[PDB]
């Protein structure tokens, strides 16, 4: 009926365990400012998409996706500093992922992938799911399988990026809010996107370190880290194929049928 | 426009908060098993619709809502033994409702409503609470005012209980996935509902004590606690608008504009 | 020589576990304000009497008490603000229980009675056992079992609340330092219960939501919900064998020698 | 009339906390094996005792002491490999104190003495003040002060000594469940004591070294740690009235009128 | 006499901080295999070099370095399943920092480099920095000013990349234990390294995801994610002056006298 | 030819492990000021040197030493209001010894000696040991044998003390600064103390209690709890043999082949 768990009864999702190579999605986000032009549900939004997308091309089922993530930074997404950004402290954040594994393991679900959608996140991401295997260890489970990744990884292409990237690429360090998300956001979302409202300003450089507390004036005004003024449906839809196809290949490598 | 947070920019919010009077809602639910008729995230979609709807009409905003909640208990979700049902330990829900007021606290916003839509979840979000409020306190903070409340507490009005239970009424005790919410699922989200897989048994009834480790004989075979025979969107719609209408004027009450 | 643990040398305490059927029973209670006419550890009094009480009955033993439980909540125990009360985190108190399981499994007891005397408490103390349960899972013990209760709920025979109640019951919502609570203490400890203090106020009423930072002016100035005036050591005669014997049975029924 | 906090209303305790020169007493105990011929709830008894006569001579108040304390050591409880003993982690212990600390404040007491009646306790106990005084501090308070003592640290003058020690004193290293609280508990539980029990072993000696796993052959087979044959109430009257009175000395010149 | 915090006696290190614009710097490594050519403490060896020549040049201290660090991660570190790695949880990692930042701040410091040279560090270093200031400022500092880096950050010159990597720089991502940090440590601490047990292998490739549990099988045997075969005492003198001379300047801007 | 773990490949450390009877000494400091004539590393070079030269004896491997220990106290460090002293709180000191002897375990190391150098450390050195048995148990090891020793309890010999102080001993309790690590540090590093500067003060003394806030002036001055004029070369070299002897016969009797 549906690719999410959430709109499953669970006879319908206990049945799919009960199948033996069951995969599950779970896409982790976080409510963090993107800019003049761009809602902030966007880290949520995209892994979302993606999940659903490659879920229905493996036949895997997709959890409902953490809303709040990691504290914003400076050099990756502006700062903790802006109002909208509500952040979790890396404990919380590290708990919740190790507490969903706990029950999913508790199910007889073994097959996890972790879709992260904001950058922050990793790290606490990681811990969570280290905590947990480790506790499945001392419950005597060992073939609980995580794989883990950021979707906008998958695109490495040089063909692509020079699609994506007409006027060269200089890198993802400064796609928060930039021409990546929201060509994304304007092939899924576009009523979601005003571009009218991008601020121009040329790509942000940060020196090789990092100051606390956070200094706003390092941050471009309008919060993105490089202009979208570029951005389109059409290199969004090239995004979100690749990293659909992508991933789906990923999956099927690491959880084979 | 929206009332949800997360579909307007930093902007949007900034200015809304600017306000002064600026109410917020955030939703916390469940991914728990709700009987062989209804999906699992049942304790999300409802108390997110009457944000939604109440926020409409008093001009507040809703939050992202938590997808996931405290363990599910026997005697009123049917137990955290069920597969499907994903929950946190108390800490982590804690963690993260206090996490959020602080962040929305560093905003300048100082209404909050917190909508419960599963009955677990009260104490560690009241705990969660206090958490954030002691630590604004410290901060200098000692205007922050928040209202928490579960959406079905509303539903008091004798003529309506009446008109909702003609053959009388038992209790919101054995309210998880009978009359009251499968009548609202039906109203919102039909296609989420399945009357025809209804198991219709008698009203779950146990002794004045609970067993752990939680003992599946227990709890009815369907998870749910009572039947939802009887449920209708009729009903549902009726639920629907006395909920609405009276956390409205509640909020209007306790955050005057 | 005693029911209590505490006053059991540790090789009679041996003994008793060494039955294989041993039951221990851990009152879980609280200080805080009860009113102007009782004092502030009734929490702790009452259930510790009652398990005495019904640990004679049934051959059980009695570990020390919780002195120390969550904070009061406004719509069940008047509220945390008020002096007397005094409260531990939710952390802290499930830690309490936690550890105390862990060490109860240890000496080879497989059998709890947790009676809770304190309203607040309860979530935390489910919280103590399933991360205790948990722990205990991981070390290889899934025999040990538990019963957790609130004595008052073993008061619903409607001829007994009639007796109790000849005006009409209102519901235990209202019993904080009301008329059951001070009738068992006149009949337990009438040198700690001053009736000649009572404040013949209204029930309280609440509207169906709860407001942070607690606010004072909507707890009844005494700090009781309701009046203790029509309270007698006769009526706490009546509630405490309706509980010993009630929780006796189900003593015997959970846990059969 | 009394001086426990527990048997206030809490009007009378607010009275006493407005007086503005209130101190309060919180006695930190254990329940710990304590040979063959004394009861395990020693450690909470004896501090208790001691507080209830000096708070009598000094107009101090008295809290619910705390029932459990910190894993019994080898070298000076015994070990925590003992039935009975039931020992919290020190998290929950430094926790435990910490909040009761943080509430008093708000309370408004601002003196406080912190006695120990188990050993183990000691530095959890430290860390719980300090992260109380830390938070306190953040809070605006300052003049928050806390006495902390051992009571049987008040037994120093070799007068006494002698009389309690004939054949020589031989340091409180191995005073568990010897000579020192025997006599205690026969002048003030003389019930809850059996001389006919003491096993006269010779006192326990250790390496300059601590082994973990705790290995059970290193520990007396009583769990004594030296013989309490020699014991007597009158070798208790004198101790008692030695800690009671020098305590009340300290109390005096630490919380001066 | 000495930069090393460790070496001065209290009173020379009140006298520093007493100048008013004291930096302390503080150096976050790892106990982290590094192959067969090089002993594994080089993650925290080479952060402290730098510290050192750096505090020597613009006159600053070094605190004590942290000798254990993140769990390896198999794309940057190798894996955690190695022997001779030694890694804390991140709530131990972040603590830490936590503490030391508090500390700092009562001797009344203001200015601190944490320089990391273990790469899984960085995040929980965040986490350590935001939850100290965060109390600072409940405290009532706000002047605190930290700059966290990671010292490889600081070789980014072209012309310098091209000296060190003739052949091609393949990016930062496979040098682990490679030709970075060999050649530092060759012209640092020459008898911990021996180049002669070098397994020249293919540069470590990984697909767009993480796997846990960590499979060996996704590391290079040795250990290393890219062969130190090139390394050599002229390209660590020149990575040491690049990192000191950027490190060094960096601080004079951000801390000036 | 190394005895220190940091300075060994994974390789070198993988072998000495496959031996089956690896003894691993973790040394556990903390920087904290010890007066006007000694450097504040003190806690931390003591223990690692007699580690060091116990190590070379009996064939073991010393681990990185703990730079950071618990918060110091004024009846044996002093006092926590010292600048230069920098401590951690209790959890986390013990979380990282905890974390330790989980990696150590995972190497399949199974003996471990845990020497403290300083006082304060040694109750959250024993819980951080007793929360890592307790893990190891769940994942079913239960061989690992922990031996925690203080390197000043192996001097009690009176040939040795009498030698120590001809003029009499006043016990370990005023030795922080004092003639015994002056010695220590004037035979391991001269360098490092300008016995020119010590403060020759009375011995200090205090009441059998304590008090928070601490009182700085119940400490004296110089941050030293005895003068250390006494001390010399020749005395130092002596306790080193002792103490090294001792210690590396204690490993030899516990960890035997
Ligand atoms: C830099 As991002 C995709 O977490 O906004
Ligand atoms: C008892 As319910 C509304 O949380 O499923
Ligand atoms: C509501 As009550 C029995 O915990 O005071
Ligand atoms: C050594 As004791 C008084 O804590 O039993
Ligand atoms: C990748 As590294 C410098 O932490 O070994
Ligand atoms: C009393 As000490 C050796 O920890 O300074
Ligand atoms: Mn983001
Ligand atoms: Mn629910
Ligand atoms: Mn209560
Ligand atoms: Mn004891
Ligand atoms: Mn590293
Ligand atoms: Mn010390
Ligand atoms: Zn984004
Ligand atoms: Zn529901
Ligand atoms: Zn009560
Ligand atoms: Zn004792
Ligand atoms: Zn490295
Ligand atoms: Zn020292």
């Amino acid at each position: 009926k549906s690719v999410f768990v959430g709109e499953l009864t669970w006879k319908e999702y206990e049945a799919r365990v009960a199948a033996g190579d069951c995969v599950l999605m779970l896409p982790v986000g976080a409510l963090e400012q993107h800019g003049h032009h761009m809602c902030m549900n966007v880290d949520v939004l995209l892994p979302t998409a993606v999940c659903k997308r490659v879920a229905e091309r493996i036949g895997a089922l997709v959890m409902p996706g953490l809303q709040y993530g990691y504290k914003s930074q400076q050099k990756s997404g502006g700062g903790n500093h802006f109002p909208g950004t509500t952040s979790l402290d890396g404990a919380t954040l590290t708990g919740t992922v190790q507490d969903i594994i706990r029950e999913l393991a508790r199910h007889g679900a073994r097959r996890l992938v972790l879709m992260n959608g904001h950058y922050e996140n990793s790290m606490f991401i990681v811990e969570g799911i280290d905590l947990a295997l480790r506790e499945l260890r001392y419950a005597g489970i060992q073939d609980f399988k995580v794989v883990v990744l950021s979707y906008w990884d998958f695109v490495k292409d040089p063909a692509v990026i020079q699609q994506l990237y007409p006027e060269g690429f200089l890198g993802f360090d400064i796609e928060h809010g930039g021409v990546f998300e929201t060509s994304l956001m304007l092939a899924l979302y576009p009523d979601l996107v005003d571009l009218d409202r991008v601020v121009d300003h040329p790509p942000a450089t940060f020196p090789p370190y990092d100051v606390f507390p956070v200094d706003p004036a390092r941050t471009p005004a309008p919060g993105t880290l490089s202009s979208a003024k570029t951005a389109s449906r059409e290199k969004g839809e090239l995004i979100l194929e690749v990293c659909v196809q992508g991933i789906a290949d990923a999956i099927r490598e690491e959880f084979p049928p």
